[PDB]
């Protein structure tokens, strides 16, 4: 689901639409948040009413617009997982990060904003969160459980504002030396900050997820607001 009217422009002309949840109280700091690889689904949807519920504004970009606009899938679903793991294979990281930029300079001018932007992404969105604090578009970056970090650490001198990772130890995209490459190579830099979750793998954030863990989600989502908190005006 998508907020109807709400169409954002990216760098190459290809327009977008978000799901945004207004805040309780403007001004407020804006998270843009970065979709998993099933779409803006129930699952975003659950994370925009967190976050306006703990004080921010919220926006949930629809990156899969360059391949097919509106796609919100159930992970629950066989037939729409299998269509989840097509369009993340085609996905275009390059592109995506260009389209949370879009983004989140779309949330810097809101007439609710107080000017600060966040990006919490999981997931597919979690390895955009990476790269998009590698570049430096926002105040606070958060990515839960990103994939592909171990092939990104020559960006890791690049970050100048701080991001947050929580890594499950039981997620097997990372596999021990995996974790040993991104636990040292993150340690270089310390506006750079992960966590390990020993009992979790993927997903574990997720009340959906077959790898849901409520106790790491709860831990994991408190350092995520408390992260967040310097946002607030």
């Amino acid at each position: 689901m998508l907020t109807e009217g709400i169409s954002i422009q990216s760098y190459d002309g290809h327009t977008f639409g978000a799901l945004v949840g207004s805040p309780a109280k403007a001004p407020a700091p804006v998270i843009v948040i970065a979709q998993e690889i099933f779409g803006v689904n129930a699952f975003m949807r659950e994370t925009v009413s967190w976050l306006v519920d703990q004080g921010y504004a919220a926006v949930c970009p629809d990156l899969y617009a360059r391949q097919a606009p509106g796609t919100a899938l159930d992970p629950q679903d066989e037939r729409q997982r299998e269509q989840a793991y097509k369009l993340w294979q085609a996905f275009d990281m390059e592109a995506g990060v260009g389209d949370l930029e879009a983004a989140i300079r779309y949330a810097r001018h809101q007439p609710y904003s107080n000017g600060k932007v966040g990006l919490v992404g999981y997931s597919l969105g979690g390895a955009l969160a990476f790269l998009v604090a590698a570049k430096g578009y926002v105040d606070r970056a958060v990515g839960y459980y990103g994939v592909g970090l171990e092939k990104q650490l020559n960006k890791v001198p690049e970050v100048k504002h701080p991001a947050l990772f929580h890594m499950g130890g039981q997620d097997h995209f990372v596999p021990a030396p995996s974790r040993q490459l991104i636990t040292e190579g993150f340690g270089a830099n310390p506006l750079l900050q992960v966590h390990w979750y020993e009992e979790a793998g993927h997903s574990f954030a997720r009340t959906s997820s077959s790898g849901y863990v409520a106790s790491a989600a709860a831990l994991a989502n408190e350092r995520t607001l408390d992260f967040l908190a310097p946002l607030q005006s």
